[PDB]
């Protein structure tokens, strides 16, 4: 029994930076209509918090992104977040997450970073920034030598990258914000498309 | 009030490996004539020290590069250096730098490395080796999630890379040695050119 | 006097994942016939152990790869391994290796990782995953600022990459499994070829 089961099932994790006019509930529905029931609200704006609050009942597995301290981590959880994400590994955020019994996906890049995370009992890791660092080819090398790690790649991933990611066996989901630009029929399309480019 | 103000103003930081026949004072003048008042002398040769001594009165903001230990760091400062640079983060060099109240730009690459530096109160970071690691695309991802960090990219950067770097908002200066190959009218040209390719 | 002298002499280090039907002694002979007297058996399968046992008398400098804990490290050594390799740096594996007086080549990628290894007295380092991370261009930047480190690049390296690696001055050997796919006359060819593409 997996707490990231929803995540594993989408294979897809949109990220959202709130500018404050978004139709959140609208978005929520489209996402869940399309087979994608997780979403990540970045805390790069205080409105990211208000948006977790607003989406609490939405039925989405909600993630909090850019969580950069134990306090920001606590705040996210009290806002409705079910999992935490940060760009690099914060041991103190992992201590908060294990304390509250919620999943924490620290970002990693190097094999050494992978061991360090593993050493904290974390085996579901962000890979960030994925595109500049050659996500697909890197996660292919980690499939062999880290057979126990699942990865959440994010960072500059475009649609055309998807079929390459879909062939990897150590893939938890692919993250991005690219999915979410446009209007509700726009976003739906992109989601439906990325959903299809993964598992063909 | 910024101790790296000169650096921010050039946007450009040449690096120099002394082979011992260079016209340092000549070079100094050309640099300052061209809007570029900082320069980095690498300590890959003992003559790097003699060159800091020689350039002490030049009016250049002088940096010491490849500083790989607290002692090498002290020596650089007694030679006339106003800021220290190393290829990776050395906590003990940061302790020497905070002790002497001078700027230290540790090299970083990964998000995790970025946090670790930040945790030492360092928010002006080397990004090295920039070109192999896709400097521009990486620093673009860090602009969003590390909005408080300024970066000094160095390592294999060529002229043609500049206009891409110039559009980033988290750029302290671009470093390189490529600027400094040739003769005084040669170097001047390259400096004038890189100076122009940045901010268009 | 160098314990990795054989390694330095091949310039080439095949890696082998045992599926359990291989002609090990056959392979051994071909390797040593071809100027290549080191070989790396990955511990991604328990049969990797049986293969170290089987090759103990072969006259090969045998390495153990994917060693991810002090215990796995001990086991490898009792199986006949003369050197240890892991994808990232494990301090506890380095303590086992220094205890038993055998070489340990932790994998590294970043300048900071390089210092950390150096700080443990390790100056022969794996560079992994080499190809996604632009091995050649990265090891070229490290040649200047880490003039004391020799590197063992591995990870997605193909034949055509070799002449670029061969020009670097800080190269201990290039690792890969690509060398070992096929049949004994097949493998021989690939070895003879990679051996030649290095030092021309």
């Amino acid at each position: 029994m997996d707490p990231l089961a929803v995540l594993a099932e989408s294979r897809l994790l949109p990220l959202l930076t709130v500018r404050g006019g978004e139709d959140l509930l609208g978005l929520a529905r489209v996402l869940e209509e399309e087979g994608v029931g997780a979403l990540e609200i970045t805390l790069r704006t205080e409105k990211g918090l208000e948006a977790l609050k607003a989406l609490r009942k939405s039925g989405l597995l909600l993630g909090a992104g850019t969580v950069r301290s134990p306090k920001e981590a606590e705040a996210a959880l009290e806002a409705g977040a079910a999992f935490l994400v940060s760009p690099g590994l914060l041991e103190e955020v992992a201590a908060l997450a294990q304390a509250r019994g919620v999943p924490y996906l620290p970002g990693v890049l190097t094999p050494t970073e992978v061991e360090r995370a593993l050493a904290l009992g974390l085996s579901a890791l962000k890979f960030f920034p994925a595109e500049p660092f050659q996500g697909v080819r890197v996660l292919r090398a980690y499939a062999e030598v880290f057979p126990e790690v699942r990865f959440l790649p994010t960072g500059g991933i475009k649609e055309e990258h998807l079929p390459h990611y879909a062939a990897l066996p150590n893939l938890l989901a692919v993250g991005g914000s690219w999915l979410l630009q446009g209007n509700l029929e726009a976003v739906r399309a992109k989601v439906r498309a990325a959903k299809a480019l993964l598992s063909p």
